[PDB]
């Protein structure tokens, strides 16, 4: 009369990743941007393009959109010119695919049969439709066809957190549940000619790359059998003050438009220490064991550009290689929305194992994910780390 | 170091709902409807809708669009013309404040001030933004800036049955947790002129309507302060076979289209006994007693349209009573997509209370919530009604 529940944390317990195979490099994005987009004759306007590329920290980026088929499709090489379906046909299609990329590479590390997966949860800023991506990708990977899925459209860069926060109670909740949770991210939604009007679409031309990732996510892992890599604790979610239309997109005619002011490193940055330690004295109440210090957690950070990791940096004092997972996702894959987290989580247990970390943490017990987007939302995800060998 | 879960079954702690206040009666539709939309000429594709309104067994619904709107913006009455920003800009903001309606009744009658709200669940299928209709529900709410929000985009018809499946695990798996989750839709983003093209749009021309409902959801109810109407114990989703296609939505430019197969009652109504004989087989196992009889069991059924109900029925042998709560929303309020189960737990509760009824489902001790969509997704839901004084 009754769903039996788990008993120990919700605990990621394999990654998988997938991006495009068209690599563009950021020496090369400026001439290559303002070459197809015919906007070569806009001086000023690539010279200010130039310095943003040139400060991105992004070397390189994998984008589904390729020279080729942006010259067979010149409405998208066009500025404000009515695509939305294009669009859309493109990444209804290509978002559950690269999403099923990356599940398939995440279901081989986990080891068990596919139909083992009960619950499925699909994030994407890329397209809508119905059916979703979640049932397109269940369609691809062959699910089953009970497979309790949620389609989270429209989220935006704090997606990594809320699918995570989201799968924490599915799997805690259900004993025996297995969650398949992907986010999927193809820049072809957005990608729009240059304009001295919108200097937001400029910043994320610079920025904004294409990749998905998947994670199996489920509680009380079969010792010996299933791997647990990392443990979700605690979850909080924040609307940062003063921040109304610090970061807004809009499904327009013309495609996903993206606005985005100047002062979101500043909001976030001012703010983000408040949100930590409130976090952390939740996880470590006085009654008892006082909070690691900030350069003795591991840190999982959504990277929406170099300015917010910079800043955060500064206010919260953290030492220089907190971020270095971090800032090596954004280096070699730019900003990819709401999978990018998830590619930081991966880098990180990859370089644990690799160099023989004590933990897949880097060595630290206690960790922090953190997403920001449209709100503006702060996702904030305490995790425990698994001690390796 | 952890969040503490709940004990007890997630329950319904209150219910509100709104509608727009324009009311359209079904005899005056097809007039109205073929008016606005010049297409009086078209003679034989009227008589074709005039029988759908016919046997649609809606009486009357309620309509954001009014005559005085449609003749202010022509493109929403033409047929295939590019009219997306326009619908947006309308549900962009009109779905969170019919949402708000609702909510505000829901928190009134649960009587809790408004910041005990930790959980935000928002569902339509009308219209999409970043941020979301949940970020602008709360801000219109005044919601604690930590409500941890989801956005259920492009749900459709089985939306209903989605909410309360997450709904379930947010309550049971976070002691204290207060969900509110709302569902709410609006019809400016689907309506368009009539064309024999597309006789698909036309059914939903004939039976979709507004509204929006809202619950309280939450776990271990307070003693003589908070009031449970009804219980979520077991929940299920599942892709019926043979229905690739059966129903599908997409956004274009145009707004949101509809299409529709005329088999649609058949898949459902030949599938649904082996879903509720599964359902009721894992709530009530054998190893004891045996599951009541479908009718000892209440009903809470996603009229998509009158087909639907009366294939359901007679394939299931219902007594000719048990979707009586069901076609009385259908036939006040035609399909609100989303919402309508929910508007239908609200009639029964109120009929159960006006008519003494021994419990909150009409008498009987376990119901069925069904929500069916896109997939073709069926969503099932076990309940428990609460005894009535
Ligand atoms: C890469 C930028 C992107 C980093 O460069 P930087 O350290 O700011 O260096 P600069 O200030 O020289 O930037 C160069 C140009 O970017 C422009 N720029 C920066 N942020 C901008 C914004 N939000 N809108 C428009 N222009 C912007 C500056 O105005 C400047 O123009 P100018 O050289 O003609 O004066 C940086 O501001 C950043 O990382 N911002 C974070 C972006 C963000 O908010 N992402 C999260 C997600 S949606
Ligand atoms: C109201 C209809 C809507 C009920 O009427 P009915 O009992 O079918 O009566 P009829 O068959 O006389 O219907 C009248 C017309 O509807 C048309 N019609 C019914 N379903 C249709 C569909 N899916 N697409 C196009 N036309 C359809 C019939 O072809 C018929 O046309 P005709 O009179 O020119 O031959 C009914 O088929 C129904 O309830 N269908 C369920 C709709 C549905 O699937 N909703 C769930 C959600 S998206
Ligand atoms: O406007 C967008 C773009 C979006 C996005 C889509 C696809 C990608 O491959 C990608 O890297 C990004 O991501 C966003 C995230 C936000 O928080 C706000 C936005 O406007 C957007
Ligand atoms: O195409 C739609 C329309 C949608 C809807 C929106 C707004 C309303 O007020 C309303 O009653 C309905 O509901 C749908 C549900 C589906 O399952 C499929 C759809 O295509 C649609």
């Amino acid at each position: 009369r009754k769903m039996e529940r788990a008993e120990g944390p919700a605990s990621v317990l394999a990654i998988g990743t997938a991006v495009p195979p068209n690599v563009v490099y950021q020496k090369d994005y400026p001439d290559f941007y303002f070459g197809v987009t015919n906007s070569n004759h806009k001086t000023e306007l690539k010279d200010k393009f130039q310095r943003m590329c040139d400060k991105s920290c992004v070397s390189k980026r994998h984008l589904y959109l390729t020279e080729e088929i942006l010259k067979a499709n010149p409405s998208l090489c066009a500025y404000w010119e009515p695509s939305l379906d294009l669009r859309q046909d493109i990444v209804v299609v290509e978002v559950p695919k690269l999403g099923k990329q990356a599940a398939s590479a995440a279901i081989k590390e986990w080891g068990q049969p596919k139909s083992k997966i009960t619950h499925l949860i699909f994030c994407t800023t890329s397209g809508v439709d119905m059916p979703g991506a979640d049932w397109a990708l269940a369609k691809l990977l062959g699910l089953r066809s009970s497979v309790k899925r949620l389609v989270l459209y429209m989220q935006g860069c704090y997606g990594g957190g809320t699918v995570l926060r989201i799968a924490k109670d599915l799997a805690e909740n259900n004993k025996g549940a297995r969650v398949l949770v992907v986010c999927s991210e193809i820049t072809a939604i957005t990608f729009r000619g240059p304009s001295d009007t919108h200097l937001d679409s400029l910043v994320g031309q610079a920025l904004f790359g294409d990749g998905a990732s998947a994670l199996i996510v489920g509680s009380d892992p079969v010792p010996a059998v299933e791997r647990a890599w990392f443990e979700l604790h605690w979850t909080g979610s924040d609307i940062l003050p003063n921040s109304d239309g610090a970061i807004d997109g809009h499904l327009k005619e013309v495609g996903l438009t993206f606005h985005l002011m100047k002062d979101v490193p500043a909001i976030i940055s001012k703010n983000i220490g408040g949100i930590l330690k409130d976090a952390l004295a939740k996880v470590f109440p006085a009654a008892a064991p006082p909070p690691p210090t900030y350069n003795d957690l591991f840190w999982i950070t959504h990277p929406g550009g170099p300015a917010i990791l910079d800043q955060v940096e500064d206010r919260l004092g953290l030492r220089k290689d907190k971020l270095a997972s971090t800032r090596a996702v954004l280096d070699q894959f730019g900003n990819m929305s709401s999978a990018t987290v998830l590619f930081i989580m991966d880098e990180m247990r990859k370089r644990s194992v690799e160099q023989q970390l004590g933990t897949t943490g880097e060595g630290h017990e206690w960790g922090l994910l953190l997403g920001f987007g449209p709100g503006l939302t702060c996702e904030t995800v305490v995790l425990r780390s698994v001690p390796l060998v």
